[PDB]
């Protein structure tokens, strides 16, 4: 079998991308953040507290003909961003794009807090990080890629995300006009349950390419790039006027300057994001000051290929017995 399904930015600045995902029976929809950094399929739900709901779409398992509570069965979330959220599980029907998995454990939010109520675009997560990382007490619960992977044409998925645009998750197969050149596949370890992977080095702009390994992980989930501050210095150096500003929380630099690419190595093979890419806007409404796609890790312990990173490549998320990554440019 196979899954396509379209993801779509929740904003004009891409901070985050939202797919439909069927839920039960009769099918819910409801638009779910795929993160490639967390284990866990959440949900908005009847059960969330009514005050922390604000615009979102809910699961009602009540109304589910296929639902069944996994009893006894509570999870609870924190996320790297200080975000959190729990509940209890059910076990239901879940299709995206034409692939379905019965009896995969969704699990109804009963708290969530203020980051996710304030965001009415956002109804839920779909991790599709390794199982291993997954929240759910006292029988640990599968990804729905974990599920379906076995029925999968080929045990894989791809990510490929737009820049200020949609673009697509597919589940079994490698879309061969997706990407341009060849796809380049790098180790992964798993140790910690991530996507973790060693990138080869970076250049900035039209600057000679530094060999160097950096550790991270492929994470749709999160915003931007996160990589050691003296990469991040050597970038924002390059920006004139740019600084990093401790009261807004990292880089910012003037709309007016001109922002050059950031290059990554996979390998000995290269993938160029594009000045704009790095670009996320006013801090404030009406600010000159902009806010960089660039930070510094320091602090968050890993370094993070986030959106910024990964929408200027298409990406294989390789499940085989011994997972590997793949980078193409698009």
């Amino acid at each position: 079998s196979t899954g396509s399904a379209t993801t779509t930015p929740i904003d004009s600045l891409d901070d985050a991308y939202i797919t439909p995902v069927q839920i039960g029976t009769p099918a819910q929809t409801l638009n779910l953040d795929f993160d490639t950094g967390s284990s866990d399929l959440w949900v908005f739900s009847s059960e969330t507290t009514a005050s922390e709901v604000d615009g979102q779409t809910i699961y009602t398992p009540s109304k589910s003909t296929t639902a069944k509570l996994l009893s006894g069965a509570t999870w609870s979330i924190s996320y790297g961003d200080g975000s959190s959220s729990s509940g209890d599980v059910y076990t239901d029907t879940v299709s995206v794009g034409g692939l379905t998995v019965t009896g995969q454990a969704v699990e109804s939010a009963k708290k969530v807090s203020s980051s996710f109520t304030e965001d009415s675009t956002i109804d839920g997560l779909l991790g599709l990080a390794f199982s291993t990382l997954n929240t759910v007490s006292p029988t640990q619960q599968k990804t729905f890629f974990d599920n379906a992977k076995a029925s999968l044409d080929s045990p894989v998925f791809t990510a490929d995300l737009g820049y200020h645009a949609p673009g697509t998750y597919n589940f079994g197969f490698i879309d061969t006009t997706a990407y341009t050149g060849s796809i380049t596949y790098t180790a992964v370890s798993t140790k910690q349950g991530f996507w973790e992977w060693t990138s080869t080095g970076y250049a900035v702009g039209s600057g000679t390419f530094k060999s160097t390994s950096i550790d991270g992980i492929a994470d749709t989930g999160t915003t931007l790039l996160y990589l050691p501050a003296t990469v991040v210095s050597a970038y924002w150096a390059q920006v004139s006027g740019a600084k990093s500003s401790s009261s807004v929380g990292g880089y910012v630099f003037p709309c007016s300057a001109t922002l050059p690419s950031f290059t990554f190595g996979v390998g000995s093979a290269r993938i160029v994001i594009p000045g704009d890419y790095i670009d996320f806007g006013p801090i404030s409404t009406g600010s000159s000051s902009c806010f960089g796609g660039i930070q510094s890790s320091a602090g968050i312990g890993i370094n993070i290929f986030g959106d910024v990173a990964l929408k200027a490549a298409f990406v294989v998320f390789n499940g085989a017995t011994t997972p590997t990554l793949g980078f193409a440019s698009k």
